[PDB]
């Protein structure tokens, strides 16, 4: 049924993956907002999966720069995954792809995957 559910991948140690259920509003804000301060073993590369997401809105982007903040905190590479050229476009104009980098953004979990595995064993 979903051939690119995270289950059908392979995951590196030390890669946390997290997946986000829609458009990128208040709700999936609450529920980004500190992850990176409840993971005990803060893992070397964190992979958020944005395929579900087509939008996203100030409350949403506020939040995924602030997440993007705490990885920096922490040491945490970032990547996007799954980011359609709708969402690129909005994330470019609020100034987050120039921000994290264009080779941290993939428009595949496949892709993010090969970067991520090619960032742990260095
Ligand atoms: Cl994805």
């Amino acid at each position: 049924d979903d051939p690119d559910a995270t289950s059908k991948k392979v995951v590196p140690l030390g890669v946390e993956i997290y997946e986000i259920n829609g458009p990128f509003f208040f709700g999936v804000a609450d529920r980004l907002k500190g992850v990176l301060d409840v993971i005990e073993e803060t893992p070397k590369v964190f992979i958020l999966r944005m395929r579900r997401v087509p939008v996203i809105d100030a409350t949403g982007m506020h939040a995924l720069w602030e997440f993007q903040e705490s990885c920096e905190k922490r040491g945490t590479i970032l990547l996007l995954s799954g980011v359609s050229d709708r969402l690129y476009g909005a994330l470019n104009r609020f100034g987050f792809i120039e921000a994290l980098g264009e080779e941290r953004v993939f428009d595949h979990i496949d892709k993010a995957l090969a970067y991520a595995k090619l960032l742990v064993e260095t």
